[PDB]
């Protein structure tokens, strides 16, 4: 029974879908416009209309609306009609998966390590709340600004990403904070490869036997062995042997302090974090919310 004041019930008359942004396995993402009651103003919003109980949907949506963390997208409004529409703050930059693909071999080491830090802080918040995401992947990490990423779609899996799933989840539908750690390792791998698809050319049916044999995702060319060992540690068979989100925040923050020693990127001395001037601009314009300082190179 969380705070019902975090979820605003929207009527079909207060909003309108205008543009198409993309679509995934759960639904289609639209750029929306909210017209608040008794007002003339049009306010951009992001709307996800689902693909396929009202009391039960709302119960889950209140939990989804209670996630208050700088690296977790909070559900803001819901519109229950014949379809289920979810409303959240519009993010022009979209997902990190497409951002890294559209910026292939053009992303600095400071960005990658800081994103790994931020994703770990978002998941660590979810673990403190005893919440399991179940669908962590670079497609479910949104870019607020290039220096601020946030985990999206928490609770959508509750209402199959085999290549992002831990073996116990594939075999026994078991989902814990430690299976989320496995998915996180796969997500870090997607970033380090600038958007590569994991186990490309391998049918989803073969993955469980491939894992049981001891096969894992290859070392991305930019990762030193210390970075690869952390990703490997995330894919251990024994869930309790895998690192904690708590430990991943510290390890990746320590690595962000010496970026060149942990990632080998060509043209990296040029690709630095933005000047205070450009970060002040981005913040006042599109990121007023309070977040921890991005880890700088000593
Ligand atoms: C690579 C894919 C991509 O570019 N995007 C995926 C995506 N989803 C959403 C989104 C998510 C949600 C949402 C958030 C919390 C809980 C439940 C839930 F459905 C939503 F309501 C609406 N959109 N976006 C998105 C796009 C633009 N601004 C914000 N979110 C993307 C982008």
């Amino acid at each position: 029974a969380p705070n019902q004041a975090l979820l605003r019930i929207l009527k079909e008359t207060e909003f309108k879908k205008i543009k198409v942004l993309g679509s995934g396995a759960f639904g289609t993402v639209y750029k929306g416009l909210w017209i608040p009651e008794g007002e003339k103003v049009k306010i951009p919003v992001a709307i996800k209309e689902l693909r396929e109980a009202n009391k039960e949907i709302l119960d889950e949506a209140y939990v989804m609306a209670s996630v208050d963390n700088p690296h977790v997208c909070r559900l803001l409004g819901i519109c229950l009609t014949s379809t289920v529409q979810l409303i959240t703050q519009l993010m022009p930059f979209g997902c990190l998966l497409d951002y890294v693909r559209e910026h292939k071999d053009n992303i600095g080491s400071q960005y990658l390590l800081n994103w790994c830090v931020q994703i770990a802080k978002g998941m660590n918040y979810l673990e403190d709340r005893r919440l399991v995401h179940r669908d962590l992947a670079a497609r479910n990490v949104l870019v607020k600004t290039p220096q601020h990423v946030k985990i999206t779609d928490f609770g959508l899996a509750k209402l199959v990403p085999i290549k992002w799933m831990a073996l116990e989840s594939i075999l026994h539908r078991i989902y814990t904070h430690q299976s989320d750690v496995w998915s996180y390792g796969v997500t870090v791998w997607e970033l380090m490869t600038f958007g590569s698809k994991p186990y490309d050319g391998i049918p989803a049916s073969e993955i469980s036997s491939i894992l049981e044999k001891g096969e894992r995702l290859p070392q991305p060319p930019i990762c030193t062995i210390d970075v690869y060992m952390i990703m490997r540690k995330c894919w251990m068979i024994d869930a309790d042997s895998r690192p904690k989100f708590r430990e991943l925040i510290i390890e990746f923050s320590k690595m962000a302090r010496d970026p060149q020693r942990y990632l080998v990127i060509q043209g990296d001395e040029r690709m630095h974090l933005p000047s205070p001037t450009d970060s002040n601009f981005y913040r006042a314009l599109m990121d007023e919310e309070d977040m921890d300082d991005v880890v700088d190179a000593d």
